């Protein structure tokens, strides 16, 4: 099968509390998640193109070009652009980076494109070019991607990431240049239009991304089946949030997008301040919204309902545990008046919820880890 | 008198050369001058605000705040506002500079205007405050100036200078704050409202900024006065450009900008590559029109005239010599097609010429200095 493994690092949120950097950035910017979402809700300051990706905690491997060049990517279900940073990035926060060198690849093939990426939060800009994408042991060939040129903000410094790999469809495509995914499977290099998501648990090792398969091995149980309900972000209708019997959101009905460039559950400001003071979360000097490790066992599970049937997720899931240090893996974000109730089931849903991704029908699959 | 002592240190641009950064910068942008006087020709790829500032040289101490914060900033003829970076510039850049922290100053009040600061090629925001600015021994009270928060470009990392001080009319200031002249005027803590700038001879320490007065000390002759002829930048007439006795650019008459914020003579592009071959000025692997330091005396003068008196410049003036690296001290510019051919009168010309900026009549004098 063509496995890409996923090491579990430390997020760029954690490098820039550990370098002091993020208590300033905070006094000066508003983060509203939402904006890597909706157009409407994009940055008032974009200066750091990549403020979305502060908790990210799963990376890839990737290598592009011949003889390939590796880059540590973030294997992103919430966006569809592929992007490394340029060897002409001269940014001090290129720097200690993986950067493409084109002229060291005989297979580059350069194009007077430009790609303007963004997240939601600012831009960067480079140029758009062709070359062999090793993913999985697979030579993906006339791959399209981009290059960054310019300034991508003192967070890329900090960032365990080079670039990014978009898994979403390509109506979100910057550019239109093609996903990779797309690319794959208009070549024939995987065995069907679907790939799937295996988060191993407890930053073990053993994490994936299954392209062009499903594996018993990593679920127990039989897979639900979910439509995809608006095409652009693998988003799908969510019936309920309950916690200790008792609805606590989504009441009637709401969207949910599955992100895997997120380790969080992120929903209306609103409902995630009840949700913090209900566990005990308090906010911290750093942006954090820290827990007891102590106090686990003494919280409610949370309940999604999707397609009527129940995704319990139990404290140990949604308390985020760095070694004596504790989290809540909930954040809120705001979204556009225009907008109905959107929640993102990210890393915390995931590492719960073997998850299938099925382009062919517009379905995602789920079912309980093995 | 108020003198404001100016010392000559080696450029932002000396300094990208040395860290191998400026060769990539190039590749990716394209450097034109003219985006700092004109808002149609702004820079289609705005990272790096401060890129106009590429060849300053001359920079001057201020202290701002009670007890007073100290700064090294740019006096410069080419614009208005006052701006240092706030203790909340998080930006990599930003470190190893100087930082104005509003909270360590008893006399500093907040507001909340909004900075956008822009020269053409990109923007920095922040917010304006007041404080008492120390200027040449003087307690510039209830002086309104601009706290940098925002990304400032990869090029304030290696910059000499802190942020800039104004010193052009009030029309061109940014969000209407009121230059440091003005304020200074107003205040009525100067004798006149004028002030000179003396520029000594090869890096010497003797050049000053002269707040409220003439000094005859500094030049030989009398002062010839010319008209603004916009008011704005220090904008005057010029007769002509003549080469070894013929005229080589300002056919029928043109405008000049005297700006201190640069230290070389700026013009078209045309008649800038001409005069380069004909100096034998090549441009190296870095930016750089390299020539002979060897030759300088084989080349000819270069004349400039300004309401019919003669300026003429020597060879051993328009060659930058840094220890046996000799540079052209011309450089070109492309203004929008709308606009009239126009010079810019930089260090070059003012090392030669002592120069006064009269705003009680709007005239700027000139005389050969001594």
């Amino acid at each position: 099968l063509v496995k890409v493994p996923l090491v579990r690092k430390k997020s760029l949120r954690q490098n820039l509390i550990k370098d002091g950097k993020l208590k300033d950035f905070l006094k000066t910017h508003k983060h509203n998640p939402a904006s890597k979402y909706f157009p409407e809700a994009a940055a008032l300051i974009g200066d750091e193109p990549l403020e979305n990706y502060l908790d990210t905690e799963y990376f890839g491997t990737i290598g592009i070009g011949t003889p390939a060049q590796d880059f540590t990517v973030i294997f992103d279900t919430g966006s569809s652009n592929l992007w490394v940073p340029s060897v002409y990035c001269s940014s001090l926060a290129c720097s200690d980076h993986n950067q493409f060198n084109p002229d060291d690849s005989s297979t580059f093939e350069a194009t007077s494109q430009e790609l303007s990426i963004t997240y939601g939060t600012g831009s960067m800009t480079g140029i758009l070019g062709y070359d062999t994408v090793q993913v999985g042991g697979i030579s993906d060939t006339n791959q399209i991607f981009g290059l960054s040129e310019t300034e991508p903000g003192s967070f890329l410094y900090y960032a365990p990431f080079d670039g990014i790999l978009g898994l979403a469809y390509p109506s979100i495509s910057a550019s239109g240049a093609t996903p990779v995914f797309d690319n794959l499977w208009d070549q024939g290099l995987v065995s069907q239009d679907l790939f799937s998501v295996y988060l191993s648990s407890n930053d073990d090792s053993g994490s994936v991304v299954l392209l062009g398969g499903i594996d018993s091995s990593y679920y127990t149980g039989s897979l639900n089946w979910v439509p995809v309900s608006v095409e652009g972000y693998w988003q799908i209708t969510l019936d309920s949030i309950t916690m200790d019997g008792e609805t606590i959101a989504c009441s009637g009905g709401c969207q949910a997008i599955v992100d895997t460039g997120t380790s969080l559950l992120t929903g209306p400001t609103s409902a995630i301040a009840n949700i913090q003071s209900d566990i005990g979360a308090s906010e911290n000097s750093d942006g954090e919204m820290v827990i007891s490790c102590s106090s686990i066992d003494s919280l409610p599970d949370i309940v999604f309902t999707i397609d009527g049937v129940q995704y319990p997720l139990s404290p140990s899931a949604y308390i985020l545990q760095d070694d004596d240090s504790c989290t809540s893996g909930f954040e809120g974000m705001d979204v556009p008046t225009s907008s109905g109730e959107l929640w993102i089931l990210g890393d915390v849903f995931i590492r719960q919820y073997y998850t299938v991704f099925d382009r062919a029908n517009n379905k995602v699959g789920l079912a309980p880890v093995a």
